[PDB]
């Protein structure tokens, strides 16, 4: 079925032992830094969050044993905080960071870059829809990490999970502009599994648009019966969406074609 099909190119699994997820994602980030030595640093947003709050922990468990192991006082995990103004979260990415402990958190406020943009095109003769500007505010947090891993020899990691990419629930190049995704597998509830064994404040990780709920999706790619209804929506947003999960369209492609 297409249900199966989606399963099995997304990885997801129905159940998950979350202690060995943790190691699964800590190992992954600790052998593509050892494969590929001079890459110094891991680059990550925090937005006080679920998913961020989750791989930033991850992130910095992999390089406190990668300095412990090979003794590389060079490496490090940095947390890039990226308000847009100011922010009505900051007291959770303030309990984020100290749950975390970053070895380093840079703050860069992306309002005046923002509106820099958005002037040049009004003059030219576009005005942006409130949806229109979400994706550039996501777009210039992309920039902003990969200027940031640029001059700091890293790379940038992402925060994509199943849950996330069977609805293309993500911006272009935005958020999903990224260089390692540890957490890609696992489902919405499963991330909480693994942040309530790492001990994480409960607080931290407890719409239209998709017209279904997490748990929807969670049980779909859990391979769960769920109303043909729900299932027929999510399908459609997966089907709608594989160009986001693709290299650019050449004319060699044809998964479009059906
Ligand atoms: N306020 C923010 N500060 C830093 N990074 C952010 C922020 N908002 C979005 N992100 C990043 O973008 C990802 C997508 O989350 P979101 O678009 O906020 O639901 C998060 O996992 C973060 O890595
Ligand atoms: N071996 C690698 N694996 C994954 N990402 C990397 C690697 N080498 C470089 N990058 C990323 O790609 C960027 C270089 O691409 P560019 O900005 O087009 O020069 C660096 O700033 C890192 O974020
Ligand atoms: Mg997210």
């Amino acid at each position: 079925t297409l249900q199966q099909q989606i399963i099995k190119a997304l990885g997801a699994k129905p159940q998950i032992n979350a202690e060995e997820e943790i190691r699964r994602s800590v190992d992954f980030l600790k052998s593509y830094l050892q494969t590929y030595p001079f890459i110094k640093s891991l680059v990550l947003g925090i937005s006080g969050g679920q998913d961020s709050t989750l791989a930033g922990k991850l992130c910095q468990m992999a390089i406190n044993e990668l300095r412990l192991e090979t003794g590389n006082e060079s490496l490090q995990f940095i947390a890039v905080r990226l308000p847009y103004g100011v922010q009505a979260d900051e007291q959770d990415c303030q309990d984020a960071i100290a749950f975390i402990q970053p070895d380093r958190v840079l703050t860069v406020n992306i309002k005046g870059a923002v509106l820099a943009s958005e002037q040049a095109l009004r003059e030219a003769g576009i005005e942006l829809s409130d949806f229109v500007r979400g994706n550039e505010k996501a777009r210039e947090r992309m920039k902003a990490q990969y200027s940031i891993a640029g001059m700091t020899s890293g790379v940038v990691v992402g925060t994509d999970h199943a849950a996330e990419a069977i609805t293309g629930f993500f911006t272009k190049y935005g958020d999903g502009g990224t260089d390692i995704n540890p957490l890609y597998r696992l489902n919405k509830r499963q991330g909480k599994q693994l942040l309530a064994a790492l001990a994480c404040p409960e607080h931290l990780y407890k719409e239209v648009a998709l017209g279904v709920t997490y748990d929807n999706i969670d049980d779909y790619l859990e391979g769960k019966n769920v109303p043909q209804q729900v299932a027929r929506t999510i399908e459609n947003w997966y089907l709608k969406t594989e160009h986001k999960r693709r290299p650019p369209i050449t004319v060699f492609d044809d998964f479009w074609k059906k």
